[PDB]
């Protein structure tokens, strides 16, 4: 029902979406500055980086500031297989990754991730409403700058059997759920 907008901003593919969109205040800013503000209803998820994704890193800083459910990640898709995956860098009152099966750790970029797996079913995707997996490293240390490897959570992750399928796109992500939040934040390469 609810498509993202997306679009170019600032020499960075973005993409925005919202399923209640007076609740939040979606931003594009110069260059790979991207702000999101959010309260009460909804699921809102934001932000800038590269449609196709790869194995770049992945650089970012600025402010983010949960208040509730909410996180901050490198957020893409892949098909054949269909999987969504995070590489979660900061998040608020509640883990994302809750209920999702452990499969093992990675260090990288001056934190261990945990890796996790989980089936959503019969929900939105990049091909409509699909049956698809989930793909997590969680930061341990959270942080809200720095930068990101995401080879090497790829890597990890393919050591771990979850295999990637082709790259669809691939952001760095503020998500909020039925919570407050603000962000703005810069990514680059």
């Amino acid at each position: 029902r609810t498509q993202p907008t997306t679009g170019t901003s600032g020499g960075y593919y973005f993409s925005f979406w919202t399923d209640t969109p007076n609740s939040v205040t979606y931003t594009n800013g110069n260059g790979g500055q991207f702000s999101m503000q959010w309260s009460g209803n909804g699921n809102h998820v934001g932000g800038k980086g590269w449609m196709p994704g790869t194995s770049r890193t992945i650089k970012y800083s600025g402010s983010y500031n949960p208040n509730g459910n909410s996180y901050l990640a490198v957020y893409g898709w892949t098909r054949n297989p269909l999987i969504e995956y995070y590489i979660v860098e900061n998040f608020g009152t509640y883990n994302p990754s809750s209920g999702g099966q452990k499969k093992g750790e990675v260090n990288v970029d001056g934190s261990v991730y945990d890796i996790y797996v989980s089936t959503r079913v019969n929900a939105p995707s990049i091909d409509g409403n699909k049956t698809f997996q989930q793909y997590w490293s969680v930061r341990r240390n959270k942080r809200s700058s720095g930068s990101v490897n995401t080879g090497a959570h790829f890597q990890a992750w393919k050591n771990v059997g979850l295999n990637l399928g082709t790259h669809d796109y691939q952001i760095l992500a503020v998500e909020g759920y039925y919570s407050s939040g603000s962000a703005s934040m810069t990514v680059s390469q």
